[PDB]
C-alpha cells in the first residue's frame, strides 16, 4: 500500500482537537460527584450544554509521566477504548476530561453474579482483545488490564465496554524491550516480574480475566501480593475438574494460549480474536442489520469533505461531540463489519460490508472494488489507508444529527483560538499541527465560504458553508 506513504495531502486525526485549555476548569465545569480515589476522579457536568465528563484530576518532573499518558489517550479511537476530550492545568493538579461510562466497573460485575457462562465472557473477551489488538498495532502496550480498568457503557449491559486507565501504559518498539516491573499481582505477565518484555504481557493479563470469568477465581492466587507474585513465576495453574468440566475444551484451549509462559510463543491478541471459542460466538451483520447497514454505507458512499475546514469540522463534531447514545447503532455496524477485530475498517471489510448490503436489496454488476477504492479518497481523514471508529462516525451519521447549531458553534470556537470571531489562514494551520498550509489550502477553504472577501471565515460563513456540504 505504498499509495498511502507518499502524495497523501493534509492528514486529520481526533488527537489535533485535544486543547491543553489556558481557562480555569471551574469556569467550564461544575462537579456532580466524586467517582473515586494520586488524586481523584469526579463526575462533571458542562456548563454549557450539560453534558456529563469523568475529570481525572491528578496531584502534582512526573510532569513528564503526566504528558506521556496524554499523548497516548489523545491518539485513541476504538469503541472498547476511553475517549478523551481536553485537559486542563493549574497550580496544584492537573485535570483530564475523559467520557463517563455509567455502569461501574467489570470487577463489580464480577462481586454480584461470580461466574459468567460462556456466551457472556466471550462477548466480554472479544470487546478486551480487540482494544488490545489495536492497542499493541498502534505500538501501545496498556500494562495494567484488569476488569477494575473495564468499565461499562451502561448499567448491567455487556454490550460495549471500555478499556480505561492508561496511568502505567507506554509506546513500545519492537526493536526494544521494555523493562519496568508494572503491574497488579493477579494479572502481571512472569516476563514483567523478570523486568524483560513486550506487548504480549497485556494477553498474559486477559487470559488471567478470561479465568476468573469463567470461574470466579484467579489462576495464580493468594491473599497477598508476595504469595500471588510466588505463584506467577512458577507459571502453573490447574482447571479444577469440578468447577471446569462443564466449560468447554475450547475455552480452555484459548486460556492455554494466552497464558503460555514463553511469551514468544504466546498468541497475539489477534491470534486470540481468531481462536475457535472467540469465532464460535461470532455477531455479524445479519437480516436485522439492514435499515442500519444501509443508513451507514449509504452515507459513506455519498460522503464528500469538500475543503480542509469542513473536513476537520466533521471529524470534531463526529470524533467529540456525538453522544454514546447517539452512536449506539453505528458502533455495533462498526464492530460487525470488523471482521478481524482490529478496531479498523480495511478495503478487504468494506468491500464485503456493502457486498452484504447489495444481497439484502438485482440490478446491472457494479465494480465494488474501485467503489471502495474511491470511498477511501474520502472518508479516510488520516490518510493510513484505513477507516478508524471515529471517521466511519463522521461519514455515516446523517449531517442533520451532526450539524446543529450548537455543534456547529462549537466547532467554530474551536477553531478560532483567539476569539476573534474569524477564522484564519494560521488558525486552521495551527489546528493541523503544521508550521503552515499552502495559499491553495486557505483559497479553497475560501472560495467555498468567504462572502466578504476578507480572506477570513466568520461564523455566519462558517454555518452558510456547512449547510451547503448537508
Ligand atoms: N471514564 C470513567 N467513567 C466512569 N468512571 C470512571 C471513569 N474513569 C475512572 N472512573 C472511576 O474512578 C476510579 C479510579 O481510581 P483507581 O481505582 O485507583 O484507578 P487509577 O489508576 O487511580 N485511575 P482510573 O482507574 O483511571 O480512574 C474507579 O472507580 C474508576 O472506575
Ligand atoms: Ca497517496
Ligand atoms: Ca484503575
Ligand atoms: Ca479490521
Ligand atoms: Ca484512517
Ligand atoms: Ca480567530
Ligand atoms: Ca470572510
Ligand atoms: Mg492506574
Amino acid at each position: 500500500g505504498r499509495e498511502n506513504l507518499y502524495f497523501q495531502g493534509i492528514a486529520i486525526n481526533p488527537g489535533m482537537y485535544v486543547r491543553k485549555k489556558e481557562g480555569k476548569i471551574g469556569e467550564s465545569y461544575f462537579k456532580v460527584r466524586k467517582l473515586g480515589s494520586y488524586g481523584e476522579v469526579l463526575l462533571c457536568k458542562e456548563k454549557n450544554g450539560h453534558s456529563e465528563k469523568a475529570i481525572k484530576v491528578i496531584k502534582k518532573k512526573f510532569h513528564e509521566e503526566i504528558y506521556n499518558e496524554i499523548s497516548l489517550l489523545k491518539s485513541l479511537d476504538h469503541p472498547n477504548i476511553i475517549k478523551l476530550f481536553d485537559v486542563f492545568e493549574d497550580k496544584k493538579y492537573f485535570y483530564l476530561v475523559t467520557e463517563f461510562y455509567e455502569g461501574g466497573e467489570l470487577f463489580e460485575q464480577i462481586i454480584n453474579r461470580h461466574k459468567f457462562d460462556e456466551c457472556d465472557a466471550a462477548n466480554i473477551m472479544k470487546q478486551i482483545l480487540s482494544g488490545i489488538c489495536y492497542l499493541h498495532k498502534h505500538n501501545i502496550v496498556h500494562r495494567d488490564i484488569k476488569p477494575e480498568n473495564i468499565l461499562l457503557e451502561n448499567k448491567n449491559s455487556l454490550l460495549n465496554i471500555k478499556i480505561v486507565d492508561f496511568g502505567l501504559s507506554s509506546f513500545f518498539s519492537k526493536d526494544y524491550k521494555l523493562r519496568d516491573r508494572l503491574g497488579t499481582a493477579y494479572y502481571i505477565a512472569p516476563e514483567v516480574l523478570k523486568k524483560k518484555y513486550n506487548e504480549k504481557c497485556d494477553v498474559w493479563s486477559c487470559g488471567v480475566i478470561m479465568y476468573i470469568l469463567l470461574c470466579g477465581y484467579p489462576p495464580f492466587g493468594g491473599q497477598n501480593d508476595q504469595d500471588i507474585i510466588k505463584k506467577v513465576e512458577k507459571g502453573k495453574y490447574y482447571f479444577d475438574f469440578n468447577d471446569w468440566k462443564n466449560i468447554s475444551d475450547e475455552a480452555k484451549e484459548l486460556i492455554k494460549l494466552m497464558l503460555t509462559y514463553d511469551y514468544n510463543k504466546r498468541c497475539t491478541a489477534e491470534e486470540a480474536l481468531n481462536s475457535r471459542w472467540i469465532k464460535k460466538y461470532a455477531n455479524n451483520i445479519n437480516k436485522s442489520d439492514q435499515k442500519t447497514l444501509c443508513g451507514a454505507l449509504s452515507n459513506m458512499r455519498k460522503f464528500e469533505g469538500s475543503q480542509k475546514l469542513a473536513q476537520a469540522a466533521i471529524l470534531f463534531i463526529g470524533s467529540k461531540l456525538t453522544t454514546l447514545e447517539e452512536r449506539k447503532e453505528l458502533t455495533d455496524i462498526f464492530k460487525k463489519l470488523d471482521k478481524n477485530g482490529d478496531g479498523q475498517l480495511d478495503k478487504k471489510e468494506l468491500i464485503e460490508g456493502y457486498n452484504v448490503l447489495r444481497n439484502f436489496k438485482l440490478g446491472e454488476l457494479k465494480n465494488v472494488e474501485e467503489e471502495v477504492d474511491n470511498i477511501l479518497k474520502e472518508v479516510d481523514f488520516d490518510k493510513n489507508g484505513y477507516i478508524e471508529y471515529s471517521e466511519f462516525i463522521s461519514v455515516c451519521m446523517d449531517k442533520q444529527i451532526l450539524f446543529s447549531e450548537e455543534r456547529l458553534r462549537r466547532a467554530f470556537n474551536l477553531f478560532d483560538t483567539d476569539k476573534s470571531g474569524k477564522i484564519t489562514k494560521e488558525e486552521l494551520a495551527n489546528l493541523f499541527g503544521l508550521t503552515s498550509i499552502s495559499e491553495k489550502t486557505w483559497n479553497d477553504v475560501l472560495g467555498e465560504a468567504d462572502q466578504n472577501k476578507d480572506n477570513m471565515i466568520d461564523f455566519d460563513e462558517f454555518v452558510s458553508m456547512m449547510h451547503k456540504i448537508c
